């Protein structure tokens, strides 16, 4: 009886090219119809673009606190985010924000951070590193490492088990994850349970296939990336330093890197260098997972206008679930 | 000074995003491709079934509870296997589980480790459906059994300790095809309600000419000739292959409107990769909430094959599928 209907005309019908999802396309359509390119702005002007765009988002419940640490004649501001009904001592992850070294701060990233805390059950420790061009390489990655060391050694002071410590970051913050992990390897600690590199920057080069395919029109442009790198450091030697361009590390330099998750966006100039870095990690014996989220642009999980995109909600839940498993 | 070390030669670099297997997947392929047996499509169904049975046999299973129930629908009996978290007691949401194997291969034991992993990661009960294999049956027997079993759980789930109103659909390969087929029947027949679909490296079209079909046609376990053989055992009818319950990629936007919220996982080095990703794009164009995740370095059935159950990507991918399902079954 059913089989007759199933084979009938009731169910008759009549190239995997990258395209944004409908929700991402709607965001891009307005952006691309707008004005002045970011690389022609001052740092202050560019910072305000992200501040104004992120302002006023609905924040999911979480507990936020603040601590300023003193390390090696340096004050470092931390913002600590915990699940709303947190009790007892929690594992933690450092959180390194994106923004091309020039942009970004805690409020711009707060919704993303809260999403990752909720999905992982772990405390986030945001590091308020000095932006570029006020500082150049390697000021911020040094601050990031020193703050990581402080949490590992003193984390009980903020209710965290510093022995169960991850590193999480988006974009240049994902670069910062790799930079802190490589410092920790060279300096014999602290131990890191897991890295989450969200759509990371991994190389000071602008000629991968994805750089060419998504050069303009996909929110993050090639020229923005060049501007960001120029504000960070114009030194060829710095750009050849694995703490800036971790894609340039050899297999031997990557051996022993922490277990890692890399998320990439299908329509992101940075996609190919993030995926390539994952392949290099695996060749060095590092346990690594690389997930490409189709239809997405760079910073899909950051931009508050995209916070209800189905892929965004799933991707961040999935990053949190992986983190939770590795912080037990 | 600390900066001095960071800018120093200590950190100078000592040292094209081409698809390659991870080291662990390559090790598995080297064992597999070392065998001197004949191609699967030259085997009898029984011989081919034994290949997958043996590949999966003897694996460590993570803790879970397993039970069985045979249901009677429209005069036909359908065997179910029900998998719950080890410490389950209390009503749970559920997902139907449709196994893969090209319609010819597969069963519960071959898929048990995968099913248990998804149950543990999601907290939900799995209801495996023992559909009739091909060529013993052809289209649409198995997808009808799958739909009838789904309807039964929705209406009678209390009998197995499940809230049938919170019901997902999960399957790998042709099982992911079966997810879409059951969802499209449910839309046509006005129920049951489905919270979430998880299509794991699915078959979506009876065509063999996508770029991934050509790039990965041999050497990556699942071959183009295997896929043609599986389809041929399932149905050689052109009309059936043009039916959206067999080739859901051929559905129009209007036919896909209202499909349940969906997660699709694809493997980078899988003939089926492109049709799975293309189906996700079609769902999104029809207003369906859909996430498509490609796992790099993986072959087809990365999450099924027990020799790959300790591959880092596998463990993470299945945890991530379970987390998405948990969020949608609350």
């Amino acid at each position: 009886t059913l089989t007759a209907i199933l084979i009938s005309s009731v169910f008759a019908s009549a190239a995997n090219t990258p395209t944004p999802t409908a929700g991402v396309q709607a965001f891009l359509n307005v952006l691309n119809s707008g004005g002045k390119p970011m690389e022609q702005m001052t740092p202050q002007e560019a910072r305000q673009v992200l501040i104004g765009a992120q302002q006023g988002a609905k924040l999911p419940p979480a507990q936020v606190s603040e601590k300023t640490i003193q390390v090696n004649g340096q004050a470092i501001k931390l913002k600590i985010v915990k699940p709303e009904n947190a009790s007892g001592t929690l594992p933690a992850f450092m959180f390194f924000h994106g923004g091309g070294w020039v942009l970004g701060d805690f409020p711009t990233h707060e919704r993303l951070i809260r999403d990752l805390v909720r999905a992982s059950g772990a405390a986030a420790v945001y590091v308020d590193y000095t932006p570029s061009p006020e500082a150049h390489f390697p000021v911020a990655i040094n601050q990031a490492y020193e703050a990581t060391k402080w949490v590992a050694e003193h984390g009980q002071e903020i209710g965290v088990d510093g022995s169960r410590l991850g590193l999480v970051g988006n974009s240049v913050g994902g670069n910062m994850v790799a930079s802190v992990a490589l410092q920790a390897k060279q300096f014999n600690g602290p131990k890191i349970r897991y890295n989450v590199m969200l759509w990371p920057v991994t190389d000071a080069n602008f000629d991968t296939a994805s750089y060419n395919q998504f050069e303009n029109g996909y929110f993050l442009s090639k020229n923005m990336m060049k501007w960001f790198w120029d504000n960070y450091t114009t030194s060829a030697a710095d750009r050849n330093n694995i703490l800036a361009s971790p894609l340039r590390a050899s297999t031997a330099q990557l051996k022993g890197f922490p277990e890692t998750l890399i998320q990439t966006a299908e329509l992101d100039v940075l996609r190919d260098e993030g995926e390539a870095f994952g392949r290099k990690l695996d060749a060095a014996g590092v346990p690594v997972t690389v997930t490409r989220y189709n239809g997405m642009i760079h910073d899909y999980g950051l931009l508050n206008p995209l916070s209800q995109e189905p892929t965004v909600k799933v991707a961040l839940e999935q990053a949190g679930a992986a983190l939770h498993e590795h912080l037990k």
